[PDB]
């Protein structure tokens, strides 16, 4: 079957197929739309179909369908599974099944760079001071002085679910909140029970507004552990406007590094349960989501108060006003700092550009448009009139539960 | 089978039930999602009476009560005998209500229960419908206070005798190509532009011409009429701050109202329903001054503004946008039109939201529609989850007449 998508800008008409080959379920039905719904151990009969079908995508991937070494590989695949209930991804497979996993998140805008990924194979860790290292190591590399490089560090896969690999922390860097007695928050409110967990398991924290949280890791379903990244690693961008002087004095700052690190990338049905990748920023997730929602660090009135702008009505569109003026602070900054980030209107013109291109030579291009649409100025963006289906492709990154949740603690 | 909506700013959670009464189908399967496409006999008709006289017995609380039943009998009986069914005056009113109600793309609903209905099942010619447009637009206007209003055309009987109002909106403004190859006025329009000329129309070529109204009654050939300009109000657009802004020679109209759709009660089919409301800034601010195929005016804005557009990342696209929008609701304010903020009507809905929660098990909503073109984030319905299904009554899409229509 043959699925059509228009862009309303354009006129442009796409046609999916890829879609058929979906295996994962979506949440909606014929009689419901769960699309806005943010978020909606295996034996070994469920385990050779999905290396199968992996290794055949693998295989027709490198022009060698049918192939002895792909036959060769089936069944030495075949024979790992029932004899040892599990098996082992050759290095290619690994790094092919991590840039589709990328290539297939219907939610990233900056699919564009997914064939540009460096691999990071941390399969041999065995201890919690080893993944402290292997992430060092993705930290400096994927920083790189400022000039950011996408990469991935890949911890060994999931075994009875008694020994999972996790980095607990959401991102590999982020800011401590602080809950204070009177109720306001110190820091990032997004991070207070995080915060209180690293406090609790020995962190001395410096309880200011933007303390580089610690790392807390867990290797082998063991304990986790905590250990505090080099700050000569952690590049930071002190946050100025071009024209208002004024600004520098809010504070505010803010990592140049978004790295990814509570997520599951399940490839031919093995499970990396600590996968954590790193690419650029957009600036609306600092300047808009970051810095202006109100359960983040809330700026806007201050901002705004600062701006002189008429508050005592939302329609003067102050909050308006105060947001597109902290973006532009945001961008000027990392691009003064000579730190790479990318810009709304950008970022989306790229990724319609990579979602054509998808369709020509892949057959579809699965996008959430919920997601995709940045959270300002969405109609001046040609994502917003874009129309996109989603599905669930496999290699994929999933969410799982937060290990605190689950967690069987030895002491 | 009950399902669960979080707002992520706030922690609240609520459970829907009502979409388990949910009749229509989505477009969506379980293996992909379709939520952001634009546009995805006797035996047939009773139990879709049935339905709809259930649910409005239910409703004055009287179900299952000996008028009840009289009712459906009375209403099956006329089926069995004439096809079709003819509404109670209050049954169209609960049925016009309801559609708007269940209308999940639409933010303004916290206003659906005031709704003032005119029914027009007795109009026959075009003249009539006219007539009956004109009372509306100078209702629903009434000198700037806006009120919300629906004027119900006769019901679809053989499918050959369609009442149907031609234009998209009652009032819009017409679009022209030039031989430069660029577009006069809204090139939305252009090829409604050229059914009204080549009907005979009188096109005065500017850029804010009202079109006018194409009618067709009883499924006849449709005929041109111009709306008095006395009843279109329309509002100069002006900035709080930039002098300049009003030599843009920008203008909109205060009345929104949507023609073209179905509305649909208890099986019967309202193929002509034009009604109406009053605006959110971002629809016109946004949308039909910055869209690229529309009016397009950010470039011209953003030169008059002095911005560096050199580079996207100067954000001189977003700078201009903010200040349109302002000079926008500054307008309508300063001229007692009433207009609505994508604040105020994004926070207004979320208290909709709960209400319909609350009192009825939900509430269907469509994110990708209900989330304003502009500020995504800084409005409460960004946090919202939302679960979107088709209730019925309702207010469908349908084929544009000029495809259908044989002369
Ligand atoms: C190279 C620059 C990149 C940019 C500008 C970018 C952009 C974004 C943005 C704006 C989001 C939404 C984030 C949010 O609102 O929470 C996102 C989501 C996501 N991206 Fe990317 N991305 C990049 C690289 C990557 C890389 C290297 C990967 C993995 C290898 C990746 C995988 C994902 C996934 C799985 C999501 C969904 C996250 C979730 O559900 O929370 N992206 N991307
Ligand atoms: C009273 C003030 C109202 C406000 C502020 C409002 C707000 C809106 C907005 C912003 C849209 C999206 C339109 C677009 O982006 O194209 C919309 C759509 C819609 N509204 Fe309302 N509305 C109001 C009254 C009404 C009334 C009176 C009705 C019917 C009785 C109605 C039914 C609908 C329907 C069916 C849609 C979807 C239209 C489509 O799919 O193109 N609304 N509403
Ligand atoms: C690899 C990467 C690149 C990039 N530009 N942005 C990201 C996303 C990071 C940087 N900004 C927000 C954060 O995402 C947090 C995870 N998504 C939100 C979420 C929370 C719960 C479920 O989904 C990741
Ligand atoms: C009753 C009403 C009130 C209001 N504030 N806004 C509206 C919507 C009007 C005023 N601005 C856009 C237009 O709707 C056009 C129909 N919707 C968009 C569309 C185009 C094709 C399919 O769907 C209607
Ligand atoms: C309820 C709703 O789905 C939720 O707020 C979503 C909307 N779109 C988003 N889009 C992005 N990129 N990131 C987000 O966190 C969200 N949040
Ligand atoms: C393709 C996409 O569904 C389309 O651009 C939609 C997005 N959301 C919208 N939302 C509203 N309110 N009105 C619209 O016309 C649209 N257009
Ligand atoms: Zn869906």
């Amino acid at each position: 079957r043959f699925l059509k998508v228009k862009n309303w800008e354009t006129d442009v008409v796409l046609t999916d197929t890829l879609h058929l080959k979906s295996t994962l379920e979506t949440g909606c039905t014929e009689h419901i739309c769960m699309g806005s719904i943010m978020l909606p151990v295996r034996t070994k009969d469920q385990l050779f179909p999905l290396a199968k079908e992996f290794l055949d995508q693998y295989y027709s991937s490198i022009k060698r369908f049918g192939s002895k070494a792909h036959m060769d590989r089936l069944e030495e695949v075949n024979k790992e599974i029932e004899s040892t209930s599990t098996y082992q991804l050759k290095d290619t497979e690994l790094i092919y099944g991590a840039k589709h996993a990328w290539r297939n998140a219907s939610r990233c805008v900056g699919r564009i760079q997914w064939s540009k990924l460096q691999v990071f194979d941390a399969r041999d860790c065995t201890t919690a001071h080893g993944m402290f290292n292997y992430i060092c190591n993705h930290v400096k590399y994927a920083t790189n002085k400022g000039n950011l490089r996408s990469a991935i560090t890949i911890f060994p896969q999931r075994t009875d679910g008694k020994h999972d690999f996790r980095v607990w922390n959401s991102q590999l860097i982020r800011y401590a909140g602080y809950k204070q007695p009177d109720g306001s928050t110190l820091g990032d409110p997004a991070n207070v029970q995080f915060t209180e967990i690293c406090i609790q398991q020995g962190w001395k924290a410096p309880r200011g507004r933007f303390d580089v949280l610690p790392l807390l890791l867990q290797a082998n379903g063991n304990d986790p552990e905590l250990f505090q990244i080099p700050p000569e690693l952690v590049l930071e961008v002190p946050i100025r406007h071009p024209k208002f002087d004024w600004f520098k004095d809010l504070g505010l700052k803010w990592y140049g590094l978004p790295a990814v690190s509570n997520m599951l990338l399940e490839i031919g049905g093995l499970e990396f349960s600590a996968c954590p990748f790193s690419g650029w920023y957009m600036g609306t997730e600092i300047g808009v989501r970051d810095y202006c929602d109100n359960s983040r660090y809330n700026i806007l009135e201050e901002v705004a108060k600062k701006m002189d702008l008429d508050m005592r009505k939302t329609s003067s569109l102050w909050k308006d006003q105060a947001l597109v003026e902290i973006n532009i602070a945001v961008l000027y900054s990392f691009q003064s700092d000579k730190v790479t980030i990318v810009d709304h209107h950008s970022a989306t013109e790229s990724f319609i550009k990579h979602m054509e291109n998808e369709y020509r030579c892949r057959g579809g291009c699965p996008a959430d448009w919920v997601w995709i649409v940045p959270p300002m100025s969405g109609s001046i963006t040609p994502v917003f009139h874009q129309e996109m289906l989603n599905y669930r492709l496999t290699p994929s990154f999933e969410y799982q539960p937060d290990p605190w949740n689950t967690h069987v603690w030895k002491g």
